């Protein structure tokens, strides 16, 4: 069967209006570039039309810059590769996976400090995504597939003992009362809203194999099926970083011991380090953070410029309002791929040290100095 | 798949009968460069034969020689160019497209003196041409292939302004009006008759979707669909060649910047410059020249060979009913790949001058010495 | 795969050129009846070209009509029935193998009469052929496929006992003295010289896998992969044909047992009887007959007819250029198919017992009458 | 019906009995070379069981050791490589085909002397072969791809001149009167009778397509589609080898112009030079020779070895009768490939005109000596 | 890369000796047949040989015929059918699955009586047998298709309430505490020994994916993926068999229910019935029967022709031990295709009450006479 002679639509005729938009996708795809990755497809079918949609979809704000394009599977990286990369450039300010490796270090034993003081650090959490290779990523994934990727974690978890003992709760099947629970120790997630996300088809099925399961004293979360297969969590009330991110580094490494017992391994390669849907979450997909009072500091001009210099970043409370409590803040690490989980973890702890040390000499009426830049390159 | 004991016609027997054959293409035809290439096909299945077709079926004389093929498409130089580049090398004596390369200039600043004696030249006038990439050449493009063309061209034309502002015409649904305007303008165009075109199959479909669009000045001429996606033309009367090119830079760059806003590129690469239908057009495809009342120095035997070093050309006026009134002439450049446009269109003034100076000596009873040879590639 | 757009050679110009030809393959083949089969194959690959080759090799003569084509497996027969038919038809005088049958008869307790006078008959035999089914046909068969019908015929024989027990040889390990004893018993048999069998492939590998069995006391005879995969003979000095069809019956069943008891079976359908590789030998394959000593009556002009009514065909015996070495002649049965083995050979033995009548009278100066055509006798 | 899960009669169950061949095929053949090509086939379906089926169909002689294969087409040879280099090598004595070149010389005029004494060299011959590219090789050739030879060449033929103008006759259409004529100039061929050819299948469709083309005058002979496309001839009687030679060149040259105006072209390559059907004739193809009188040096017990120094193998004039002929003998070069046409004519001058002294001396009861071996190689 | 050219070992080659053996396989199977199949496969793969191969490596008892072929999927009952239908006809004595029908009826308030004497029926028990659409049977099934089984039919289980909830074992993290249990229930299964079972391939990778479930009460018992999907067992103490037969109607509704839901069905046709591995057990795969005191009735001569007539067979015990107990049977319904399950209980509950009236006659002297036939023609 070929009709041959009939004519495709050139490819131009297909290439999006991105003439309004902001988002690296679309600084970075060109006609010569659509042209050339239009007809290629993955083993399982995904195309870069089907990566790109959302950042089509949403152009985004001029104020802030989204990725726009999102995986499908293990294979996207490389089949797409010519867009793919010129956009991990951009968005983990030089990193080139062209010509650099990222490597992978969960060795808590590594770690200086890490006791933050609780007078200013509210709590403390690490968290970090994995992908179960060989299934289609939340973009692409069929109801089998999603079904496969929960059947097998959940078998895994279940074979966690000690402090990392636990309980999954499947959101198809939880109780008014169960529900309640987790909504209290916020644990609980819905049905995504953000239009970033279900533009990508993240939302299909809903709440089709999708689960909670958290240990029995509440200091380990993990989510099934939201926006990435699993998003691991380690967290604590108060400001002993260093536990939190020891019980990180316990649980992963046991959890994958456990799915490699029955045959399976997550994704990850040398160059991009873990896989992910989101090439934002890269490398190491870690999030190592704190909620702290800086009352004082958050007054001073120079805060974002200290901020800047340590390379942390600071966000609304979670449960922010118009405007959230009013001196709390969420800080962590900016940068994700090219550095080593415990390089960035002994980076957020140098880093919120020097501001609760900022913080202490505004009470004392005295003065600070901004901090020198966090070198960040070899050669 | 499978079934095949049977023997095809071999290479050989569909060799092309050129004994008889004067043109670029027989020239170059060999039964080993045949048989190499008869199976070969484009991306949009253009062949061999279809390319060579028309040089099989015009020998011509000895005292013209033709090329003999057209392009199909963009790849069509490439997966034949064991045939095209040593046509090429030919026809733009000494060019090899193998390893050399074609500077493109439009920068109209750079042009030196640029307006000639308006009692000698008539009028001034440049033209070119235009692909647009993704769609198949005249000798192959489909009917909807061909509608493309129309609607991305006329899109962009109705976003030029100020003095490039105009109109488009519609060959199919022009009225006997504003026909017969076009003909008086000298700016409309009829169904092809030369045979080395129409067994190129460059009439097919007459007239769906050809078209003619100028300024209202007109000043700009374009033809659309006629023998290439587009036919640029730059013209007035009196010898300002100087504003005749920098009108034509300026309208191309801005229907450039037009076209590449909705997702679409002119067809062009390094080593062949912009691509059009004919291999003669390669490079910049560009016909600058005059009209030029050259009484005395017509009659003189040195005329042709003074022509020669100068390296223009000359052709009847456009007036086949007598000898136009006589002396006047269409005097034009002679190359066209291998020299941007800006050293062509200053070949054409230094040499348009010196034809004047010749004139203007035979005049005062003065005698005229024959040029030294322009500007070689080494030869 | 070399290209859709290249043409094959039309079916007309593979046609044979069978002007002076005179076979029944070249009597019945059309151009509407090649342009048809050409593209046809068995399962293992034979085609209709192979079919012929034969015939188109060997024009034949004006007087003797051969064949002039092949089978090389049990397929070819359904497959290319639209030739073969027609040929069989012309071929066994009638059959049309579309609408009959033939019916196989072994069943030597119904022959009446049977024992000659034995100063007219010399010696009496009876032969046929039979093929494995599942293994290409001599003209077609591969080394292996040959081996293969050897083992199976080879295990089946070394199974027979009683008067039936015997020795096999293989040509290709014979010794001289075993090959000179067999050449006086008139058992050997050589490389096929007649063009008609060369031509058709059936000398390859010789003598690879041939041999020879007899029983001990060499009065039943088998040959295998000569002209078949076996021919089976009975044979005795004297006239008890009775007795040389019982063996030849017994022989036959006792055989086909054996080898079913291996799982395999004999090449049979019901319109064509057992197949073999000639068309010839359909339905029975059986040559019923005697050396007889016609002295007078082979000089007398009627002979020719008196054996065509009695469907009885003669020939040489002597040597070098069988013609007929003084009243001794090679008189058997000229069906083959339609008619069963038991009818065959009764009607061999009612027309030797006329033929010997007729001499008697010519001896006694009597008169001799030629006998009314046999017309269909029943079933 | 063909499944895949079925079994292959193994390779080794298909091997060849070889254990009492005497030719190069069966050399070579061993069980790992023929596993391993087996399965190979060309683009026209040549395969390796038909390569060699003549040389196991023919054993040979202790004495002479024959080639035993053939190739069916161009691509044999590249294809089934690893069986024809090992023989090709063996067959032209060190020749190595996959590290060596062949070089072509059909300069005439390179020949120094050419005149043999007339007293002793009755007549001179110069043969060769050539195949066009593109068609199927005598063993392999379907009807209409030997048409398709005759075609082309008949058509080349008749467009040669002067000396070299011609008649060609086809053997299908020849009168008795023509035939008659053709057997008194030596100029007919007839059906192969060689079991060596006739195993290779090169007598199928006889006289299909095969026809002769001789000059006027008689000194240029052209076979067609007997044992290769062409056997082309230059013959004299005398000993002129030097114009015999330069007509040999001058015909093949102006016949190679022809068809090359038609689009086809010689099978060559620089690694075998022409190609054609039997190993043992690749490269030149030629056989330069001389009829010539040696009556006392035959008798002498040291021509073997004279012959063998010279390079130069003798044979039967073509005379058998009751007792042969004595004295005269086919003389020509033992060499084909690895040396050029004007290599190896030379060679043949200078190893005759070395006879004929040996013979003028032995004439007179002198003696003669042992020719230093030509034997000699510098690259 | 299977070269079409070469040649397969024909079918007969494959044949398997069957000469020794007595089971319903070896009866049926032809040359013709298995020539027919041999190439012959189903969507997964599945084949002959592999249907049959239990049957040939177990020839049998002279005494006892066993069937000697498995199915591996649905739709191998319909690929292979010319071998499975004769097989089938013999084993449900007269069944024709090619003209008839079967009707499946479970309903349960049909039955008549169903509460036996408690003074001769130990116990009353229900079994059958049902497999999930999509997924191979366990003679074919690869890992992830058993696990598959397992989960489907686990989740469904997981879902049965009241009376029939109840708890899943898997055999791979079975405690020995709840082995041991098991083993006293008498629910408990193990690796099959039955060579009739191994040679199928039913034993591969023991024991993962097989498991046990119960209801509470322990009167409804379920195999996972032991000689078939699942085995379904109703059983009591006593001789209630119609509240046996409800609770074997209203689970096996449930359970089908809960599968539905899922999007999962049942093997069914009207042809056969319920699919099962073994051709045995088709239609209804349904064992109704008792355990029976019949002392008195064992000893009478009679008693096996009783039974049948009754349509009912007899078998030991278990835990046999040659002391303990002597009267005590198994005694079930024969028939399993061509009568619903409704008809079939029905049929043990009269054979079974007329086998409790006989005993007692025979408590009182008095005579039993032989039942007359339970014989439903149709043919």
């Amino acid at each position: 069967a070929a009709s041959e002679r009939r004519r495709l639509y050139p490819p131009s005729a297909e290439y999006p209006d991105l003439r309004k938009h902001n988002n690296c996708m679309a600084s970075h795809l060109t006609p010569a570039v659509y042209a050339r990755l239009c007809d290629k497809t993955t083993p399982t079918g995904w195309t870069l039309d089907q990566c790109i949609q959302t950042g089509v979809d949403n152009p985004g704000h001029p104020f802030i810059k989204t990725v726009g394009m999102v995986a499908g599977d293990e294979e996207t990286y490389e089949v797409f590769a010519d867009l793919f990369d010129p956009v991990i450039q951009e968005r983990h300010n030089g990193y080139d996976p062209r010509t650099m490796k990222h490597t992978t270090d969960l060795d808590a034993s590594k770690i200086r400090s890490g006791y933050f003081d609780e007078r200013y650090v509210l709590s403390s959490r690490v968290r970090t995504g994995r992908s179960i290779r060989g299934l289609s990523l939340p973009p692409a994934c069929t109801r089998a597939e999603r079904r496969e990727v929960e059947r097998v974690v959940v078998d895994a978890l279940s074979g966690l003992k000690g402090d990392l003992a636990g309980r999954y709760y499947r959101l198809s099947e939880m109780t008014e009362a169960e529900q309640q629970q987790l909504i209290d120790d916020h644990f609980l997630f819905d049905k995504p809203v953000s239009p970033l996300l279900t533009a990508a088809g993240m939302a299909r099925d809903w709440p089709d194999a999708r689960g909670i399961w958290h240990n029995n004293e509440k200091s380990f979360l993990i989510w099934v099926n939201e926006e990435d297969h699993t998003r691991v969590i380690s967290m604590e009330k108060g400001g002993n970083m260093k536990r939190v991110f020891e019980r990180f580094c316990r649980g992963l490494k046991e959890v994958e011991r456990l799915i490699q017992e029955r045959g399976w391994e997550f994704m990850w390669n040398e160059r991009l380090g873990y896989i992910l849907t989101c090439p934002s979450n890269l490398g190491t997909g870690l999030r190592a953070g704190v909620h702290i009072k800086l009352p004082l500091l958050s007054k001073d001009s120079r805060f974002p410029k200290i901020l800047e210099n340590l390379r942390l970043q600071k966000r609304g409370t979670g449960g922010v309002d118009t405007a959230a409590t009013g001196g709390v803040f969420d800080i962590s690490n900016l940068d994700r791929l090219g550095k080593s989980e415990v390089e960035l973890v002994q980076l957020v702890i140098d880093g919120v040290n020097y501001l609760i040390d900022c913080e202490r000499r505004l009470e004392r009426g005295q003065d600070i100095r901004i901090p020198t830049p966090v070198i960040h390159t070899k050669h």
